[PDB]
């Protein structure tokens, strides 16, 4: 069977995260793909795809079918804020 993948709504990093190669989703999100917190997960949009380490959102983001990623995972996926990437186990 393939991993299960889920699509995301692309979200600003937390200040404290940018520049790290990091990726936030909710523990729901996690669970669905098969991945812990602090696990690698492929993110990506059509053929182009970043690998990252699954931190976990803040409570009050969780539900809200986001992924939030700073401005450099962003650029080299070629997608802005509010756009929709998918994200898979790596
Ligand atoms: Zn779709
Ligand atoms: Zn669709
Ligand atoms: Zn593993
Ligand atoms: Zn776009
Ligand atoms: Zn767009």
């Amino acid at each position: 069977m393939a991993n299960s993948s889920v699509e995301l709504r692309v979200s600003e990093a937390y200040p404290r995260d940018v520049g790290r190669k990091i990726v936030r989703i909710d523990r729901q999100t996690a669970a669905r793909l098969g991945v812990e917190v602090g696990d690698f997960v492929k993110v990506s949009k059509g053929d182009r795809s970043v690998v990252a380490v699954v931190w976990p959102l803040r409570p009050d983001d969780e539900g809200r079918g986001i992924i939030r990623m700073d401005g450099y995972l962003r650029a080299a996926l070629g997608v802005t804020v509010g756009d929709t990437v998918t994200v898979e186990k790596a």
